[PDB]
């Protein structure tokens, strides 16, 4: 891989660039550095094909989330098993499979068939189900050299991690982790605690846009709102007044909305993550920097 990417990929704030045909080799590099090479590529290409041309929750997003996981895992050597590392990187690549740019709330209000099938964490459950189906295509079982027991195990890791990208679950998960940390009861050798930490890692990776340098973070914000505002339109088509976040009428309040989001979700997230895994600190610093940028925008300086 290019010398610059070889080096810069180790940075938390790395951007994977605009060349799509480079991203598979970035993922393969990361996952080799953290498989049957033919099956892997085959698997990656099918996953890519199941992603949609939507502004934010797309193929680029998936590799970006996977990269963040890579960086966390590299800077916390010895904490997670070889399996967990494989499962988590795959989970990240697959977590938004078949995303159509709408939230679980809209699918519910639309009375989408997936909401009858999966009452809770609707999209996330469907994404895992899609992932399993891709794995079950001829020549796509990247876990073929594992035993059945380890196969079942890695799928379980993947399922929980994908489900954890439902931001509705973040709030209780992080609250529980925070109290475990502050009381000294947090035990990484406890599987249930360990699952929670992985959940928070998944949230941290999924939101990692907010931990890039400002020019990246600033531009990506256009992508998330393009999805959010289209959902607000569809909500209005259902005869339902959307929440401000998804109302394009309220686009002038975007800086204030971002402030809200960083204060309520993103800062607490990386703060807790940094407490549990100190080497993730750069994610929190970059997040804090971006919060400061949004504050300057509101002052009319940016
Ligand atoms: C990069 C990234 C990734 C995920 C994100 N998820 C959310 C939910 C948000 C987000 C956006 C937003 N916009 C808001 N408004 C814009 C104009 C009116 C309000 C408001 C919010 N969140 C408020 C925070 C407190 O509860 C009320 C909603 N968010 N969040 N940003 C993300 C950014
Ligand atoms: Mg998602
Ligand atoms: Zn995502």
């Amino acid at each position: 891989l290019p010398a610059r990417i070889c080096r810069d990929i180790e940075l938390f704030h790395f951007d994977i660039g605009p060349f799509e045909n480079m991203w598979p080799g970035i993922f393969v590099y990361m996952i080799h550095r953290s498989f049957e090479l033919e099956k892997l590529c085959r698997f990656i290409m099918s996953v890519k094909k199941n992603y949609r041309r939507v502004p934010y929750h797309n193929w680029k997003h998936a590799v970006t989330v996977a990269h963040c996981m890579y960086a966390i895992l590299q800077n916390n050597n010895g904490l997670f098993t070889d399996l967990e590392r494989k499962g988590l990187l795959i989970a990240c690549l697959c977590h938004d499979l078949d995303h159509r740019g709408f939230s679980n709330s809209y699918l519910q209000k639309f009375d989408h068939p997936l909401a009858a099938l999966y009452s809770t964490s609707t999209m996330e459950q469907h994404h895992f189900s899609q992932t399993v189906s891709i794995l079950q295509l001829e020549g796509h079982n990247i876990f073929s050299t594992l035993s059945s027991s380890e196969y079942e195990q890695v799928l379980e890791i993947i399922r929980k991690a994908i489900i954890a990208t439902d931001l509705a679950l973040y709030f209780g998960n992080r609250k529980q982790l925070e109290e475990m940390y502050q009381t000294g009861s947090l035990n990484l050798h406890n599987q249930s605690h360990r699952d929670r930490v992985i959940g928070l890692m998944m949230t941290a990776c999924d939101l990692c846009s907010v931990t890039k340098l400002w020019p990246v973070t600033k531009l990506t914000a256009n992508d998330i709102y393009a999805e959010f505002w289209a959902e607000g339109d569809e909500m209005k088509k259902l005869g339902i007044q959307p929440i401000p976040m998804m109302d394009r009428d309220k686009r002038d309040e975007v800086p204030q909305g971002q402030l809200g989001f960083y204060n309520a979700v993103a800062i607490p997230c990386y703060t807790t993550l940094t407490q549990i895994l100190p080497p993730t600190e750069p994610l929190l610093k970059a997040c804090r920097d971006n919060l400061n940028q949004w504050e300057k925008v509101i002052r009319g300086e940016e």
